């Protein structure tokens, strides 16, 4: 085993640990890494992708961490079936580039493309198109999961160990190492969006804006809101909504290569945009000076959702950067973050009182029927987490089925009692 010793941290740059990291482009060397741990039984193993998760789910202090990005080969891309067969360490960035010439679009994109296929599945990631496309797990056809008995299992969403499939989706790697997957891509005639922009003047307008049925006219939607001004301005937002452009909707110059790659206001229509124009401000979150916090509360819990936003602004913890989105229906994964409702990611300068205020937020999110997102948590308690996810015991049951001895472990699994 080629291993080096590395100090590791998540994107939040908090709670670093040291571990042994194995990188290899050979799946075989990883299967062997697993069996020598299913015998050693020290602190366990965890996969790590590109480490874009904020907290501590992709590290294992004094354990073994597998550097999955080294295992980044694309096996095949088929315009016909729309299927793409990929090592788990392939970037969505790498994948999008390889797939674009074939008229194929990564079906769920987060705000950064430096995420592996494996981490996308591990956190069941969502994008601006959640209300139309659900989360990344919804698009997975199969995965090969290396389990603690050193076996590589072929898993599918409906099929024999379907429950295992769904506990892996959003399982934060605690089910075993995903080595390879087949994703069903989205067909596109173009690499561009056609987008509408709008600005609201308050929280209540922001909410009404999302609640008229409008969202059905766009496959992609999100908003950046003001969380610093006092009502009536609190919650005013710049909304950006769009769908992938068809070839006949581009200007002729872009119609040349369609699969490539007055004051400017937040108000505009039928504007042609590429991915990075269209995805602002979602890309710029992690640039430990800042604590990110993301929650969703159910659609019906409107006054309760507004009350969170009101309290944030009263607290004096100022988040300049954020995101607001209305999620659509969730999937079958027991620990998948998204449920229908109001989703917000906020970004607070760390200072006296922050951690305590966010504990207060947790209790409210929890009280209102909502949850926190593991990809963005460095911080919450095991007890709150378990209460936010009513299917957690079911998931722990599956988890133990497949790793009775605790071969797969992370700092997060300890912190949140997932083992
Ligand atoms: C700037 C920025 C913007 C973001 N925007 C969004 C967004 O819009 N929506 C969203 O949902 N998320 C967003 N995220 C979160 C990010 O998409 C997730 O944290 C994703 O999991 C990170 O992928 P990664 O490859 O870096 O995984 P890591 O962070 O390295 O891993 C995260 C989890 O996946 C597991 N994992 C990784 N590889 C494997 C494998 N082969 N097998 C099993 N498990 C594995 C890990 O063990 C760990 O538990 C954002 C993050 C950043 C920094």
């Amino acid at each position: 085993f080629p291993t080096t010793t590395k100090r590791l941290m998540g994107w939040g740059r908090t709670a670093p640990t040291v571990a042994s990291v194995l990188s290899t482009s050979d799946p075989e060397v990883i299967v062997r890494a697993v069996t020598r741990a299913a015998e050693e039984g020290g602190r366990g193993v965890i996969a790590r992708g590109l480490g874009r998760s904020y907290g501590d789910n992709a590290q294992n202090g004094g354990g073994l961490v597998i550097d999955m990005p080294a295992l980044n080969r694309i096996h095949s891309i088929d315009s016909g079936t729309r299927l793409v067969d990929v090592d788990a360490g392939v970037s969505l960035d790498q994948l999008m580039k390889a797939a674009l010439p074939h008229g194929l679009w990564v079906p769920v994109l987060p705000g950064t493309r430096q995420v592996t296929v494996g981490g996308a599945i591990g956190c069941d990631i969502h994008g601006k198109n959640h209300h139309s496309a659900g989360s990344f797990g919804n698009h997975v056809r199969s995965m090969e999961l290396l389990t603690a008995n050193g076996e590589v299992r072929h898993l599918t969403p409906a099929g024999p160990d379907s429950d295992l499939f769904w506990a892996t989706v959003g399982g934060n790697g605690l089910t075993g190492i995903i080595l390879r997957a087949t994703i069903e891509m989205t067909p596109t005639e173009t690499a561009y969006f056609i987008a509408d922009g709008d600005v609201t003047g308050s929280l209540d307008e922001t909410i009404a804006f999302h609640s008229d049925g409008s969202e059905a006219n766009y496959t992609y939607s999100s908003a950046w809101f003001d969380a610093i001004s006092k009502p009536p301005k609190l919650g005013r937002a710049a909304i950006s909504r769009g769908s992938l452009a068809k070839l006949d909707q581009l200007p002729s110059k872009l119609q040349k290569d369609p699969l490539k790659f007055y004051r400017k206001s937040g108000t505009y229509r039928n504007k042609v945009q590429n991915l990075t124009q269209f995805y602002h401000p979602l890309d710029m979150f992690g640039e430990a000076g800042f604590l990110q916090y993301q929650f969703v509360v159910p659609t019906e819990a409107v006054e309760e959702f507004k009350s969170i936003i009101v309290d944030i602004q009263r607290s004096g913890h100022y988040s300049f950067l954020n995101v607001f989105k209305l999620f659509g229906p969730g999937n079958q994964a027991p620990l998948s973050f998204p449920i229908p409702g109001w989703n917000v990611c906020v970004d607070f300068p760390i200072k006296a009182g922050l951690h305590e205020f966010v504990t207060e937020l947790d209790r409210r999110v929890l009280e209102f029927g909502g949850r926190l997102y593991t990809a963005k948590d460095s911080r919450t308690t095991a007890e709150t987490f378990h209460a936010m996810y009513p299917r957690i015991d079911e998931w722990i049951r599956i988890r133990r089925s497949v790793d009775p001895d605790g071969v797969f472990a992370s700092d997060m699994a300890r912190r949140l009692q997932l083992l």
